[PDB]
């Protein structure tokens, strides 16, 4: 454990009082209570282990193979499977999901930033103070994304826009978190600048609901430790005093509402869960979205460095390595991702057990207008494979395999053939339903959430960058409210 205040010990952790309880150490939570703890008293709960020593989360090349591993409680991959049959992960790491992802980081649009109505200048200082710590700008492109990025030009995929940050329509280089020497800089890197006598970071901690006082009102946690106990811990008794605030992600933050009692009466009574607060759009319009793809096999990893912005945001086309098997074995892809879908579902519990995945249904391309615009993005990837780029490229391994430029029923194909998720799910505590502009729960107090569950739309092109950038924010904005 590279900061002493990160621990295994539930009992001496809950025995204290705090200003803040954060709940998941990822990829909001890290940067929250980091900002949080210069000022406050700080407990953050996180149910996974510690990313650091392991080789399959600090070395870039070996992504993907967690996901491959995964068992049921203790693994920092936790596979889960929607209701329409489409497999799927999360993280179960401090760290969250940016311990276990492609490690792609770009911004949200400016028209998305003034949609969500933050502050722009915070916002652009909350990316900054994120990016000084772990975005990296590429050195060099590898022969595969010279080929890529040269191919979406060619594919008329413009402007051509270098490499930036900001999301702007046509084609970029971005940057990632994985660093020159290959080494992955997670979110539990941003807790550098904690407040080490503020701040508790409590491993192996899976919170199983919130409690609250004789609006209700949040006055702590419970959460069970590896060992099969379960410990209580409180807060520390116009602003608003102490908070509970979740950031336990997509799945995790509208499940452990609902296990708090917080959701819609009839589900809770199915469960028979006491009723808190009647709260029905808890785990309600949810939202994954779907990408088509062609892969091909290599021995060679290369990390994403390339997105294609097609026109009016519509779809995002990128081309992905990721480990397969153990020079290693690569699948190397080229994906379109529906940027905004029309198709939404729901959260659901499956038990009482705060360990369990949630059932999760998406209903992708339940909109057939997500499902032409599957095709349209997939027209994209034909014309790149077409441009003498791609063609020429030692690096592809696509030569082989040709699309039809014109043929739109071999592209709809493929669209049905390759349905995956790329893991941007997000929804369920979403802003204007659940929570308000203030991430504060309807109807609660000292309950906050946020995380990628109070999303409609998926921020930027891969949303990790905007994630850690609201966790970095909204501490900002609850040091703020105090003066
Ligand atoms: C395989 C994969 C690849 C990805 N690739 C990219 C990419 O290249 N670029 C990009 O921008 N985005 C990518 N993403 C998405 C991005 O990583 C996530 O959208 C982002 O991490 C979500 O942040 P969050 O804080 O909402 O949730 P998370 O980062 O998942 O953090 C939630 C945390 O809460 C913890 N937790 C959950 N429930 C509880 C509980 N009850 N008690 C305690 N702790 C709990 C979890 O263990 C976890 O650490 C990828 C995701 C995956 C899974
Ligand atoms: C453990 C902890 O954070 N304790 C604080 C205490 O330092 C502070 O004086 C008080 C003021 O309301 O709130 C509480
Ligand atoms: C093994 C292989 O080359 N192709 C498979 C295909 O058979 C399968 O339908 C699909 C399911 O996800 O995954 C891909
Ligand atoms: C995980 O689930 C499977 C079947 O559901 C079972 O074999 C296994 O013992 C479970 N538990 C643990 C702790 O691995
Ligand atoms: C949590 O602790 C239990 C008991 O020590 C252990 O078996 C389990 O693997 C741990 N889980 C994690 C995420 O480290
Ligand atoms: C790799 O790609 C092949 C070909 O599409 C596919 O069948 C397989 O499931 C992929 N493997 C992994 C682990 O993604
Ligand atoms: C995959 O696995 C082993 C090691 O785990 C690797 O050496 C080998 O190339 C592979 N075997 C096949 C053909 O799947
Ligand atoms: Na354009
Ligand atoms: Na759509
Ligand atoms: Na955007």
């Amino acid at each position: 454990f590279p900061f002493a205040f990160m621990t295994l010990d539930g009992e001496r952790a809950a025995a204290r009082r705090y200003d803040y309880i954060v709940v998941g150490g990822g990829a909001a939570g890290c940067p929250l209570a980091a900002t949080l703890s210069t000022r406050y008293s700080v407990l953050v709960l996180e149910r996974g282990g510690s990313p650091y020593g392991n080789p399959d989360i600090q070395n870039a090349d070996a992504y993907g193979k967690v996901l491959l591993e995964t068992d049921n409680y203790t693994s920092p991959a936790q596979a889960f499977i929607s209701e329409d049959g489409v497999s799927s992960a999360r993280a179960r790491v401090l760290g969250g999901g940016t311990a276990i992802n492609a490690g792609f980081y770009s911004r949200a649009s400016s028209d998305y930033v003034s949609n969500a109505g933050w502050d722009e200048g915070l916002v652009e200082e909350s990316y900054e103070w994120v990016e000084k710590q772990n975005a990296f700008k590429p050195q060099h492109l590898s022969p595969w994304s010279s080929a890529i990025r040269d191919g979406l030009v060619e594919a008329g995929v413009l402007p051509y826009n270098g490499y930036t940050l900001d999301h702007l329509d046509g084609t970029k280089i971005s940057a990632s978190i994985f660093d020159s020497k290959g080494k992955r800089h997670t979110a539990a890197d941003l807790l550098k600048s904690a407040n080490p006598d503020n701040i508790v970071v409590l491993l192996n901690a899976t919170v199983s609901r919130v409690l609250f006082n004789s609006k209700p009102r949040a006055s702590g946690v419970e959460f069970m430790d590896g060992h099969g106990r379960s410990y209580q811990v409180f807060l520390n008794e116009k602003p608003k005093g102490p908070e509970v605030i979740l950031t336990a992600g997509a799945l995790g933050s509208p499940q452990l509402l609902l296990l708090s009692g917080i959701g819609p009466s009839k589900h809770l009574r199915e469960f028979n869960i006491p009723l808190v607060l009647d709260l029905p759009l808890v785990g309600q319009r949810i939202q994954d979205n779907p990408i088509a793809s062609v892969t091909c096999k290599s021995h060679h990893f290369y990390y994403q460095q390339i997105v294609g912005i097609t026109q009016f945001s519509q779809n995002y086309i990128e081309p992905p390595s990721i480990f397969v098997n153990g020079r290693n074995e690569y699948n190397i892809s080229i994906f379109e991702k529906l940027a905004f879908p029309l198709s939404r579902g729901e959260l659901r519990l499956r038990s009482r057990d705060p360990r369990d995945n949630p059932s999760v249904r998406y209903n992708y391309y339940s909109h057939p207008l997500d499902f032409e615009r599957c095709v349209q993005g997939v027209r994209v990837i034909a014309q790149l494979l077409n441009t003498p780029s791609l063609r020429r490229s030692n690096a592809s391994c696509f030569h082989g395999s040709p699309i039809n430029m014109s043929d739109d029923a071999a592209m709809a194909q493929i669209c049905r053939d390759t349905l995956s998720t790329v893991w941007h799910y997000h929804g369920g505590c979403e802003v204007g339903y659940v929570v308000n502009e203030r991430y504060q729960v309807n109807g609660v107090d000292n309950l906050r959430i946020v995380d990628g569950s109070t999303y409609r739309d998926s921020p930027g092109t891969n949303p990790q960058a905007t994630t850690m950038m609201l966790g970095r924010y909204m501490g900002v904005k609850i040091l703020q409210e105090q003066a």
